[PDB]
């Protein structure tokens, strides 16, 4: 048998169903999403940290002009000053007091400690959750963790489960992030060789040990004003650094949803925003005949004080009766109520209480007891407590919300407004024909 | 100085343009696609081979009946036969010769000869176009790679050019491809999980020597006949030697804009599909003093043979007064035709030739021969030849592709009904007021 149904995307929170057969007696369904996640497929753009701005020795050569060719290295400034008088300690470093060329060099590098310290900026494509479920179907619990595409068979034991494709899914990674120490930010950084300079991305590379090694932060070399050696530069402040002073706050911050972020790889955990349609080939070895079943014979619901909550507020008993020994399982049908409960083992003319959730102020629903459909009717307070610790057991639907006297109510002022209407038109005709 | 362009994406068939500041003289711009490149980010979303399909030695013991566990092989099937007697080598194997047990296991597993003959299913997403620019002003010629994006500073040892964002990308590769042996498929694999048997990808894993192969071939094993110590068992035929059978042709011979398709990495190489706008700046060290320029005083032209065609056919005679001696460039001002060369000496009221391709039966268009403009007419002819070696070096418009002489049938006829009908309402004011 395939039971084809749709499960909310909550982590926990236990969802029922009912497996009615023709053939068999109908099965308590259990399906609860212990942990999903949603791994994006991911690209590694660059790797991006703070410079080193390392400068050689300068070239000094006298009463002769030197001119300095290009360099593959990452911000090669070269500059040459003429009329430069070098001077070391001990005396003068050269001859040739008015004529002299002083080679100035400059080019960035990674820093030493940029293998703990460093952003890798990936570009995010699109996300496939892989949901993991556990089923309690007739005290058989399965443990499996399946793919969200609906053509994936992935379940264990002969159980089979396909997720079908989600209802609408929102990326919470944009399509450009940023990754450091475990840190995720949604952050639009420059493209390779474009390239800022004094915010993100001022140096680039494929990799870390890469030396293919860009960069286009502003150094500008200055002519000596001392009469001594050395490379007086100008440079742009790192940014790294400034995006590091700026970075805003990681995305385990905001992400909605309430998703978990973890790299290693990227993902996003404990989601819930939507739902799952979930299609189960039950096997035939868990289902038990009809004839093995009891049926029941009489059931009948009152309510002992329900109050409509996340919390399992309300507590029902059943007065049943049934022909032999054995269990049989509970199920609430409407989508309004939830039960606690999924097996009891009722023996004959007794009651029985079960636990039941609810949101609505009203709580008509059916119980099946042993398969047995009843309407069952109830009026529920709202509750005392303003903020609970634990999620709402089932999502509101608007047209159960609105109460039973304030519904007698509007259809009381519409059912007035519409006779006193109808008995207008209808004097209006007989006048007419008169 | 920035100057913006729009030049054809098409490898060869370079493009010509002219840069004129206002008083730093005309200079030539020579633009020439001499490569390019799609490099489409790709994820492996498994790797594919033939199968080995493993049968272990059969588990005999008798006088009793043992089961086998599931196990994490790849396609684990495990059966138990009852009522076997073993005969190899020797005789019977043990006591008990009717009640006797059989444990036959078959799992699959990559072929020794996987790590070449393998099939590797990847996602692919959008791509980056990069072109090899050679760039010729004045005397200088660059050659230089840029990033299709608008945004990536390509730069030679001494110019700063900016590609901007293509027309529009077609993709050919599709969103799933299959790399095998060099050769690439747009092919619709199957996901990860979802194997089915006699087709592709009914083997999984991610990488040849990963421990993690997961697969779903129809393999069944059956009761022996014959009283020997054989696993008899039947397998669903291997779906990559099917793939392999009906594969089609690879996407190096059926890709739109015929362009060549590498792997390691997976690239497209050549692709004339559209236009690349190109924001260049060039250096002021080329931009020569008008003054210094040789300007010219009195331009006329003339053309002999115009014939319309791919190759550079047509030649075009001028008639220069010019004041100085020197070279200087030249240029043609329609989309139409183009010109051969770039810049001409010049030396005094002399005559010089340019040869030009054009796409329309008329040639009415402009040259600036250094500096000033000047117009130019003629009426070409269709090739002789049909079919030429050479792509075209211009597009064609509606407007030049109609010729003179038929512009003039056409605008006559048009021109006389619509002279007519006006003649025709005329003669009706003059009657009406009549
Ligand atoms: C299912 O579980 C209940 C509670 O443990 C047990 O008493 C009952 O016999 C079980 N039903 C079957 C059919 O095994
Ligand atoms: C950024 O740096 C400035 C100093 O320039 C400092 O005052 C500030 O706290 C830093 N952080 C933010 C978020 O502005
Ligand atoms: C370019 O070269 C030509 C001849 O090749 C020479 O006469 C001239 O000096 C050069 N002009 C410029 C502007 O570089
Ligand atoms: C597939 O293999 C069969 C052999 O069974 C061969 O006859 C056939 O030509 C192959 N190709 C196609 C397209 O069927």
């Amino acid at each position: 048998f395939e039971h084809a149904t749709t499960v909310p995307n909550v982590p926990g929170i236990p969802y029922k169903a009912l497996v009615e057969r023709a053939g068999y007696a109908p099965l308590n369904l259990e399906i609860t999403v212990v942990s999903s996640e949603l791994t994006p497929s991911t690209n590694k753009e660059y790797v991006t940290c703070k410079f080193h701005t390392v400068v050689p020795s300068p070239q000094v050569k006298c009463c002769g002009s030197l001119e300095c060719k290009a360099s593959s290295k990452a911000d090669y400034t070269c500059r040459v000053f003429g009329g430069v008088y070098p001077f070391m300690w001990g005396g003068a470093q050269c001859f040739c007091d008015s004529e002299n060329t002083q080679l100035s060099e400059a080019y960035v590098e990674f820093a030493p400690d940029c293998t703990i310290d460093h952003a890798v900026a990936l570009k995010v494509h699109t996300a496939a959750l892989k949901v993991g479920l556990r089923i309690v179907y007739g005290n058989t619990t399965a443990r499996l963790d399946t793919f969200v595409n609906g053509v994936t068979p992935g379940s264990s034991r002969d159980l089979k489960v396909i997720a079908g494709p989600i209802s609408a899914a929102f990326s919470p990674f944009d399509h450009k992030v940023v990754i450091r120490k475990g840190l995720v930010y949604n952050y639009d950084f420059p493209e390779y060789g474009a390239m800022n300079p004094g915010a993100f991305g001022d140096i680039q590379a494929s990799s870390l040990d890469a030396t293919d090694i860009v960069a286009r932060t502003d150094i500008r070399l200055l002519k000596p004003s001392v009469k001594n050696i050395h490379v007086p530069y100008t440079q742009a402040v790192s940014g790294y650094e400034m995006w590091k002073n700026n970075s805003g706050r990681p995305l385990q911050e905001t992400a909605p949803f309430g998703c978990k972020i973890e790299v290693e790889p990227l993902r996003a955990t404990n989601c819930a925003y939507g739902h799952i349609p979930i299609s189960i080939d039950i096997p035939d070895a868990a289902f038990v005949r009809s004839s093995e079943s009891p049926t029941i014979l009489e059931v009948s619901c009152t309510v002992a004080d329900c109050i409509y909550s996340a919390d399992f507020g309300g507590s029902l008993t059943l007065q049943y009766k049934a022909n032999r020994e054995g269990h049989c399982p509970v199920h609430s049908h409407s989508t309004t109520a939830v039960l606690k409960e999924a097996t009891t083992h009722v023996t004959a003319t007794g009651s029985i209480t079960l636990h039941f959730s609810t949101s609505s102020p009203q709580a008509n629903f059916i119980v099946s007891l042993c398969g047995k459909k009843t309407t069952c009717n109830a009026e529920c307070k709202p509750p005392a407590d303003h903020i609970i610790g634990e999620p709402h057991k089932v999502d509101q639907e608007f047209q159960a919300a609105v109460s039973k006297t304030s519904w007698n109510w509007l259809l009381a002022l519409f059912g007035g407004a519409s006779s006193l209407i109808v008995v207008g038109l209808i004097v209006l005709v007989c006048s007419s024909m008169l």
